C-alpha cells in the first residue's frame, strides 16, 4: 500500500524554470508542456521532433555504435559502417554532416577505447528509474539519464555528459549527474565532465562534497514541490494560467512549439 508519488525534479524541469539561454525563457511554454500537454491541440504539436534532438538522439547512437564495432577490430571502415547503422543517408543531409564530423572526431579521439565501461547509453532508452528522495517532510523522484559513466584506474567513477551544437555547458546539471550517482553508485567516489561531441570542447572536472550535494537536493526538492503547486493551481481554475505560467514573447517565440495556438506568440 505505497501511496503514489507525484513531486519529481528533473534537469529537464529545472531548465524549464530557471533557464546563456536566458533569453528565450517562457514560464507559459512551460505551462503548455506540462500542465496542458493532454489537450489535443497540444499533443499534437509536442508529437514533432527537433533537429537539435535528432542531431543529439544519432550523435549518442552513434558513438554506442562506434565504440561497440570498435572492441574486437574486423579491418573495416567504422565511420562507414556507423553511418551505415544510423541510417544517415535518411537523415536530412545537415543532420548528417554533423553526426559524420562527430564520427571523424570519434574516430581521431576514441576517448572510450581503453577504458572501463560502467555504463554506456544507445541513446534509444526511456527515462530512468526514478531515485526516491525523503528530503524533509517532502518526498520526491529525481529523474537522471547518465549517457556515459566510466571507471578510472583508483576506482573513480566519471560521468560524461555529451553535448553538441552551440550549447554551453550548464553546470548545475553535472551536479544533477553527481548527487543521482551519490544514490545509484552508494559509496563510490564520482566526478562529473561535459564534452562536445562537435567541438571536441571539454569541460573542467566537477567535484562537489557532500554538503553541496545535500544543498542542491534540496533545490531539487523545493523545485519538485513548486511544480505540483503550479499544477494544482492550474487545475483549480484555468483562467489562472496566464498568471501561474506567464508569457514572455519576442525572442523566445522563434523556438517555441506552440506559436500557432498560443495567444501571445509573436
Ligand atoms: S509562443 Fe511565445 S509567448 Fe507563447 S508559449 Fe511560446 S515562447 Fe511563450
Amino acid at each position: 500500500s505505497a501511496p503514489k508519488i507525484w513531486e519529481f525534479a528533473s534537469y529537464n524541469l529545472l531548465s524549464l524554470f530557471s533557464p546563456g539561454l536566458e533569453h528565450l525563457h517562457c514560464d507559459m511554454k512551460r505551462g503548455f508542456t506540462k500542465a496542458r500537454r493532454r489537450e489535443p491541440q497540444v499533443a499534437e504539436l509536442l508529437q514533432k521532433d527537433n533537429i537539435h534532438q535528432r542531431i543529439g538522439i544519432l550523435a549518442q547512437r552513434g558513438i554506442y555504435e562506434f565504440y561497440q564495432t570498435s572492441l574486437i577490430a574486423d579491418g573495416k571502415d567504422a565511420i562507414a559502417q556507423t553511418a551505415e547503422i544510423l541510417q544517415l543517408s535518411q537523415e536530412v543531409d545537415s543532420v548528417r554532416i554533423k553526426v559524420l564530423q562527430i564520427l571523424e572526431n570519434y574516430h581521431h579521439n576514441q576517448f572510450l577505447a581503453s577504458k572501463k565501461i560502467i555504463k554506456l547509453s544507445r541513446g534509444d532508452e526511456g527515462f530512468p528509474e526514478p531515485i526516491l528522495i525523503q528530503q524533509g517532510n517532502n518526498t520526491f523522484k529525481l529523474y537522471a539519464a547518465m549517457d556515459c559513466v566510466l571507471q578510472e584506474e583508483d576506482g573513480t567513477l566519471h560521468i560524461v555528459d555529451f553535448k553538441t551544437g552551440k550549447s554551453d555547458f550548464d553546470r548545475r546539471q553535472a551536479y544533477i549527474y553527481l548527487l543521482a550517482a551519490s544514490y545509484i553508485y552508494p559509496q563510490q567516489k564520482a566526478v562529473a565532465s561535459f564534452y562536445n561531441l562537435e567541438t571536441c570542447q571539454q569541460s573542467e572536472r566537477i567535484i562537489a562534497s557532500s554538503s553541496i550535494l545535500k544543498s542542491f537536493q534540496v533545490e531539487l526538492s523545493s523545485l519538485s514541490q513548486r511544480h505540483q503547486k503550479d499544477l494544482y493551481r492550474y487545475r483549480r481554475n484555468f483562467d489562472d494560467f496566464n498568471r501561474i505560467f506567464p508569457p514572455n514573447p519576442g525572442v523566445s517565440c522563434r523556438y517555441c512549439a506552440f506559436n500557432s495556438i498560443c495567444k501571445f506568440a509573436m
